[PDB]
């Protein structure tokens, strides 16, 4: 399922994906929890991402 950033994101650690509002993100597993694991359409990159900052897409 393809997300869509509301903010920006600057990733704090060495697990966590960085992405510009308007970025589309695929869920790569959001079984639990408030972060996500997503895979980004624009950098093909795969982290964690805040939940609270995206919206479907």
């Amino acid at each position: 399922m393809t997300f869509v950033a509301l903010y920006d994101y600057v990733a704090s650690g060495e697990t966590d994906l960085s992405f510009k509002k308007g970025e589309r993100l695929q869920i790569v597993n959001n079984t639990e929890g408030d972060w996500w694991l997503a895979h980004s359409l624009t950098t093909g990159r795969t982290g964690y991402i805040p939940s609270n900052y995206v919206a479907p897409s």
